[PDB]
């Protein structure tokens, strides 16, 4: 908002979602509340302009990636930006708001990646090629699985500290340190006034960019009424606030619960009572790999995504945070596979998959480090599109002047007639 | 419009946004179109809550109206299961479709294309598409429909594939000692004739044994009059065939160009080795999705060996009809019925009786066409026995879910995740 015009836009994602209890209803229309980003603009748009499809990470609004927008435009070189457009994932942020009526308890990763393309249809008039997804933590999951949807639908992949690994997460089993999950379930979720909300959640706001501070406290918090803590004055009550008619307690504007049900899946069924046995029930849990269904909590969309990665199409820049929580050491591996085998880019040995590890930063790069993310970003547009140019005009000139009705005269070289 | 037992409602709705290969198109974000037939049973009482919304595929050039006589014998002989509707579109390049887009049409095909073609169609008709949907695709279609699942794993109850073109061998192309197939057949083929009459006796073989109610459609659907853009000249045509004095006759063409047939049955690979080492390097700018190990061929088709290889995590239940005298590689659909539904995402497969396999002795690959009583009669059994297993799973899924709230997480979530260390 720096450098771009905003437009708000409300659109229908995916019928029927991945898992029934998503929802109140399973026909439900949830909505994915959009802004697209237009640059401010004096002369007429280049014409391989680059349409930005962006996805944010579990609970963090689509506001806060406004900055990395503004430094991507200011350090762009080689490229321009037709538009960047960030929906709210359905049960998050504004998306949940509109969808609080329709809201249920679970969360597959893979509605977004539908919702998506869905959204990217119904705009198709203002998204000509070349298309470039950003995906930050479960967002650089759900893009790379747009990417699996839709091969050729973008040029590359920009992956900011992706949720693309093997291994569950730490979740306080055993001798195992509890981890940001068990922080999601436990944690406060309502205070007594947004100005106690802010000083309570200093935490997360240290270290960020100051025009992401502003986002966050305006963003992050909910005027109570919402469903979840529907009785203003009972709250009042339980804080003993009551006589301060004034003011109005918050809540997290996505449910810490809503949270949860993306960072994490109940595995609730998976041990036969008799022979203590391991076994999935497919009803509920067809996506859950046997060897992950020890522990009754699980989520498959890192896996799966992890073993489909030497099918990406797309080119792929992974930036990750040297101080990230995630497996620093799996994503590593991820990008050592990525598109290597039938369908990729070709990977690593073609120079179409690059990892940037970034020392010393820490997963919410995106909002404390904006500068530096962004340059990342733009050194690898540059060569992308530098990429991009040159095989479209090949593609153009091979083409030129063959028949758009009739196949060319090699095809009765190869194959024998009767 | 009307079958035996159906209102007829036509569509046309935007296919999916960028194709997966550029040359499909003109322009590579033109916007293609697919003609939709809705059949709506004729039916006296209110339309069951569990009623089946069915979204069917067809084979290559074989115009969806073909199916018809199959949806008045699945109506007809439905016991235990309700019919809401079946959707059936024809492909962007065949058919109605390719009338449709026939200016913007180019020489190449995806069979991905129409599984996000069909996502995007139910997309739109959603109000109209309550669960369950079924799937039914014959031949590629049954590919097809199959990727749609893959796409979206819990948006069918079960599919039908009729004579699914999912395998890993390459088909006979006429390579070596190899007999040409019918691939060989659609390059080379005779596409126009002085009549109607005469392009019917022309086309005898794909006509052999149909049902007479499949002859017809066939007999107005396969053939286009001239005027098309293949064929934009009438008078010279009938010049050609010596009938410009005959103002009884008009020349017809394949409705579906014998092109956009073989462009879908088959794909150009003819970049495939290093001039030097004569090796085989696949170029990834264009034939990325090509498998190496079937590169050998100037030809290849990506699509039937990718769905095989994908088939352990294939969601729903999954009838495979095949036909006795099939020309597909019997052998290696068997195996791949033993491995469908049997992995990660997978329905549980063959040993959780989700996979079943019914090879119809002596039928043909047409057999949606030519049989369409017993194949109807296939379909029913296995509909029945999805349609109770169904009802119970959804019966108990509202009963395990009864106490629940949409807000918060059950208690269960407070014994097995700790609390951070105070
Ligand atoms: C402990 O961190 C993890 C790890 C290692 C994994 C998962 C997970 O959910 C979390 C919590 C995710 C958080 C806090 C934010 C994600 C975002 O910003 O999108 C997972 O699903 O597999 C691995
Ligand atoms: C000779 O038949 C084959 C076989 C065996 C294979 C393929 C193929 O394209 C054709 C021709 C495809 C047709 C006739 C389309 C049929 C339809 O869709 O009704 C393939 O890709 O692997 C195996």
């Amino acid at each position: 908002t720096e450098k771009f015009t905003i437009t708000e836009h409300l659109v229908p994602g995916s019928h029927i979602r991945e898992y029934p209890g998503s929802t109140v209803n399973q026909e439900d229309v949830l909505k994915i509340h959009v802004k697209q980003y237009t640059p401010k603009r004096e002369g007429p748009v280049p014409d391989d302009a680059i349409t930005f499809i962006a996805t944010h990470g579990v609970g963090l609004p689509k506001e806060l990636y406004e900055p990395l927008w503004d430094e991507l435009l200011d350090q762009a070189s080689g490229f321009h930006i037709r538009a960047i457009w960030m929906a709210d994932v359905a049960s998050m942020n504004q998306s949940g708001i509109h969808n609080e009526d329709k809201l249920s308890m679970d969360c597959s990763w893979m509605d977004h990646a539908r919702d998506l393309l869905l959204m990217i249809n119904h705009f198709r008039d203002q998204m000509p090629r070349p298309l470039v997804g950003i995906g930050h933590a479960f967002g650089g999951n759900i893009i790379t699985n747009l990417a699996y949807l839709h091969p050729r639908l973008f040029t590359t992949l920009l992956l900011l500290d992706p949720l693309i690994q093997l291994s569950p997460p730490s979740l306080g089993f055993g001798t195992d340190a509890p981890s940001a999950i068990n922080y999601t379930l436990w944690r406060d979720d309502v205070w007594p006034s947004r100005e106690v909300a802010i000083r309570a959640n200093r935490a997360i706001m240290q270290g960020m960019d100051p025009r992401c501070l502003d986002r966050m406290t305006k963003h992050f918090f909910r005027d109570l009424p919402t469903p979840l803590y529907p009785d203003v004055e009972a709250i009042k009550a339980l804080f003993g606030t009551t006589a301060d008619s004034t003011t109005t307690p918050v809540t997290l504007t996505t449910p810490k619960y809503h949270e949860l049900v993306a960072q994490i899946r109940q595995n609730f069924n998976a041990r036969d009572p008799k022979t203590g046995r391991i076994e999935v029930p497919r009803d509920t849990h067809a996506d859950m790999d046997p060897l992950v269904a020890y522990i009754p909590l699980y989520r498959p969309e890192p896996r799966s995504t992890f073993r489909r990665l030497e099918t990406l199409r797309p080119s792929c820049l992974w930036v990750i945070a040297g101080a990230t929580f995630l497996n620093i050491d799996e994503i590593r591996e991820g990008v050592k596979i990525c598109g290597s085998g039938i369908g990729g880019s070709g990977g690593v040995p073609d120079g179409r998959v690059r990892e940037v590890v970034l020392p010393g930063f820490g997963h919410l790069m995106p909002f404390q480090e904006v500068k530096t993310v962004a340059e990342t970003c733009i050194v690898w547009l540059q060569q992308e599109m530098d990429r991009f140019r040159q095989t479209e005009r090949q593609w153009k000139e091979d083409r030129d002047g063959k028949s758009h009705l009739a196949v060319e005269e090699n095809w009765y070289k190869v194959l024998k007639p009767i």
